[PDB]
């Protein structure tokens, strides 16, 4: 049994507890602390009370300095410096650090120093990370000399399942992709100071194009694709649940028939459970609080000669976060 | 100049009018009849007033059975039949179908009979019409002869101008479209009957995929481009603008800088005006109220070995109803 | 138990279905047809998954032209005409009547000549029909002769519970109202003709003002307060849930205090289930799919001198689909 | 001619600058220097580009330690501590203080330090602030020896305008506001912490009760309506305009007729230019842009016995920052 802690009980924060209690605790972990900006009462409540997913299934409360969900105890932390935390004492496996500001492993290693022995970054990390997993498709890779690893981006996450499959079967010369992605917390409500002119402007009322690795970060979680995918995002006016679009040219010829076939099959074996498959006519909201890394649409497959066109939706906070859990048991056990 | 009408008076029809004063004129025509059914204070309360394209900057009354624009009297009617409208008692060159419920050739030469030379049809119009039109593109294909033609969808005419300088400087062997596009009237507020089950859905709430021809219908306006371009279309939660983004096979080899530099070449000749270029960092709601029918986003580019994409923006409703403008124009002076 | 039919199976008929089933089937009665514009394939489809209220826990499939859900096979029309329709056929005891377009006795009576028994309008009647109910508060003054009844609207059932235990308790001279109402599926998405001036300006981006009788209603179903209430609504960007700010003038000396223990009192007793009590910081949408007629928010009362200032929160659709099967049952098995 | 500096470019600040432009420079100032931390490029591009207001309709551009706009050169600076600004060097008359972390004498008093004569803090002051001021309703007790006023908030700005004619001629007991307010960057998208547990909730997809000081805070304008008045804000899920919503108990019997009359006669004498009239059939999108503190709505207007509601629209955003710079003159020119 595993030791976790939260740092940064946000939207990723959250949904990662949200998703080990709704799970039915299959995951063989405790959650037993939990670091944000604010007092127990605050976490409890955004804890209850949620917009895109709506009320927590059971029951919350708060004793003094501790969170509790069902019966289990948490303790809730308000340092921001992540070196004075106390990890050690608490004895944690896992501090999956979900904040957004420790990306790095000079930056994420003041967990180390804290006192807990493994670190997850909830977003792509920097160069000098242990390991990038892509659970489902990577997760084999790790070893327990692996102490500061990344778990992608929803992106990645929601891309890999989705091509390995047509590379293995088809095969890729290149690819392109064009992600259409709910907001995010980093984005603005009205137009404000932001490093980024474009995620300066207000996020409800326009399309708004903006970078990501995603795609070529698959490169080096399926190493045969290095170099030869490339894409970027465009972020819409919707609170949660993205598409990825990935254009490429196949090595040989195909169908659309046979595209969706692959991944049917694909989605009914080796990768049940993290890609999903859909024929049904559904639209981005029916897909919310879908537990897939990716859930490929057949509805949207279109072949024109060697160009193939494939879609799949992801709940970028819901198929993440369980996967989170996933990926921290997986490095606990290397 | 020319004599013209409208028949619809909803967005493309109040939008187009909207259109040819903005402009200043500047175009060889007047504006003298609008056929919606709704009451004549509803209307000049519509054209003066507008969520996406905000308040008209001119004058706008009612006078009896009439409209007044700027000083100009627009005679306003009610008949459901185009067969028996006044037209050509008032000389009418040209007529514009924006209401869609009569979008066929059969249907459309209704207005020829009730006395015009001409019709321009806002919509993509059945297998059986004497053209469809991107002006800018195409247009040069008119003559004397032609009667009820199309202008063709708005995303058409963002695709167009986008792909030709592109197959003739470079090639494209085959290319698939996405166009993520602002929700229309067609949709709905929260989920209730429609003919689509996926347009029976929220249009405020959802990312919706909904079928276009537009890919294909490129064929009708660039002969060399018949059956090489697919695709369809994202509906997502804003109300106003679009983008076109493609993704094409090249027949030969290039780069990103170069297919810009052929953008800009482009935008700077043949179709300037019609196709812009940008290259600063802006987001779709900047292209709101932009009357080209295509801009082109060399910031957005990416070439991986042989596999291109390319996108545009465009103000789905504005530079469309720019467009009918020039179209009924150079349908007039054809021969 | 009772047999019924619903005619317009939208925001409420279908919501009324899901609350139906959500709730375990304890009300004595069965759904046995439904009646819109598309088959059986749309309305499974549509009760199956939903926006705003999410997916349906129960199983929907088809069966030809009948919808099945939990088991229960529901007969599927498509006629807009009700004199037609079968309902003698079907033997219905209760229509509830959904489309927004029979809102009278005279209108909602074609129901009786297609072979019905009783009708419930669910929205506001004219003052023909037999009588118009708010459930919790006056449903007792059902009888077995009246065949066409008036649900209220959604604002009337929020409104009644919140100001009826004030004036019982304090005193209520005069009073007036806001409702900050979500939008609804008679707006429209981007500026377009609506019989309504206000209403034709998109609903998803302004506050729009907009007419309701919800106030002297309250005195229809309170006499006591005939006369004394007015007020009016503003349609905001929220998909659903809406909230009732009620101001009036108090007949004697009160604090925030009393004015919320008297609330507290109503709803853990005589108004219970229909009156819900808040003191927590919730927002509007912590109140999607809750029953309530009426949740008061006692975080939000004000009181200043003789003026006081109180506010209930509702679920537009799902508290008044609760309360449609409550008035059938209430309707149908009255003396 | 006064000079002026801006501390602190974030909204406010921009749109203070945008509006002296907008309005064709007719304020006898002139912007001389702007402070702020970010850097400049950014800062030019949201000039020259916004979602809500939409393109500065003039030519914005950086040229070294400038921003240029309209051809003026606007020096900008990057000093965290005012003490150390070269105000004096610069001879600025007037520091606009719009950053949020000055709002007290004390702190303000800084830029005096600085070399500044004047301060206005574009938001509520501290207890110790030498006035503070909605334009039009109490300008007038500005005096020479005054150097750090406030100029109120957006919300009070629009309340007192309203209220004050209404006092005058019918006389108010006490008052309680709601006010339905647009979000603002101090909200969140999606739920995640603040310090208040309702705004750390989506401003896109909920109503959002929040409080504000600005009813009570009419007090320090209209000393005769000290304590009388209280509310508090509805944030709705829209970019921008807001509109106040009053009801008060009147001295004496009064009717809608006689409320609008009184209005109509304050919006065309006393407070012309501050306080707007409508009586259109428009919506909250129709007001955006508008320069008033206050467009009181006519067709809004309710009474019943001695109770009164009223409704007043403001862009929240553009009043209040035209009003910045009539403030500004009358503050440098005082006695
Ligand atoms: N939301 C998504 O779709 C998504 C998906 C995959 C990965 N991610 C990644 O996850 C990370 C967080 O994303 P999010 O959406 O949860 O952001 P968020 O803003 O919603 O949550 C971040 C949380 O961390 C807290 N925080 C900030 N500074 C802190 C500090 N110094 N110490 C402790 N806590 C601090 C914040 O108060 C907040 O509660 C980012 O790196 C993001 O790229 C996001
Ligand atoms: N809006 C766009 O982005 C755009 C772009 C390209 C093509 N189009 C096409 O243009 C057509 C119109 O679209 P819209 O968005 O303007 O529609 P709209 O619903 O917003 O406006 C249509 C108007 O026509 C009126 N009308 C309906 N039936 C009528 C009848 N029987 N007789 C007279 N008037 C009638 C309505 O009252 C309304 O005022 C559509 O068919 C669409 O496919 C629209
Ligand atoms: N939405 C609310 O919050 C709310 C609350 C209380 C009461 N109401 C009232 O209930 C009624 C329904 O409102 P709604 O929101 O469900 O509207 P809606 O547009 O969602 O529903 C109308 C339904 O009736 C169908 N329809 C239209 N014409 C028909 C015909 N003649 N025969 C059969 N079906 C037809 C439509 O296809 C649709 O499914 C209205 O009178 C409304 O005022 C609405």
């Amino acid at each position: 049994t595993i030791r976790v802690a939260i740092n940064g009980y946000g939207r990723i924060g959250r949904n990662t507890l949200r998703a080990f209690y709704e799970n039915g605790k299959k995951h063989d972990l405790e959650i037993v602390a939990i670091n944000d900006l604010g007092d127990a009462k605050t976490n409890a409540h955004l804890t209850q009370y949620d917009t895109a997913h709506g009320k927590f299934p059971g029951e919350v409360s708060v004793d003094g300095d501790y969170l509790v969900v069902n019966g289990d105890r948490i303790r809730v932390l308000a340092n921001r410096n992540p070196a004075e935390l106390p990890w050690g004492e608490l004895g944690v496996d896992v501090v999956m650090e979900c904040t957004g500001f420790f990306t790095s492993k000079e930056k994420a290693s003041a967990h180390l120093k804290g006192g807990a022995k493994k670190v997850i970054i909830s977003a792509p990390g920097g160069k000098d990370v242990d390991a990038t997993i892509v659970y489902g498709v990577n997760h084999d890779v790790l070893k327990a000399e692996h102490t500061v690893i990344s778990n992608a981006s929803c992106t990645t996450n929601c891309l890999a399942p989705l091509v390995k499959p047509l590379n293995d079967k088809i095969g890729l010369e290149t690819g392109l992709m064009t992600t259409i992605h709910a907001y995010t917390n980093d984005q603005v409500l009205t137009d404000v100071y932001h490093e980024d002119l474009r995620r300066a402007r207000s996020a409800t009322h326009s399309q708004i194009p903006t970078k990501t690795g995603a795609a070529a970060a698959v490169g080096l979680v399926l190493p045969e694709l290095n170099g030869k995918l490339d894409g970027y995002a465009i972020r819409v006016p919707t609170i949660n649940v993205s598409i990825v679009d990935l254009s490429f040219i196949a090595k040989r010829d195909t169908t659309a028939a046979e595209v969706n076939a692959i991944m049917k099959e694909a989605s009914e074996g080796a990768l049940k459970g993290i890609l999903g498959y859909n024929e049904a006519p559904l639209v981005s909201i029916d897909f919310n609080h879908n537990p897939a890394s990716s859930t490929f649409d057949a509805t949207l497959t279109k072949v024109s000669g060697r160009l193939v066109k494939v879609s799949s939706w992801y709940d970028n906070e819901w198929g993440f976060s369980n996967r989170m859990l996933d990926t921290a048991i997986a490095l606990a056990n290397a």
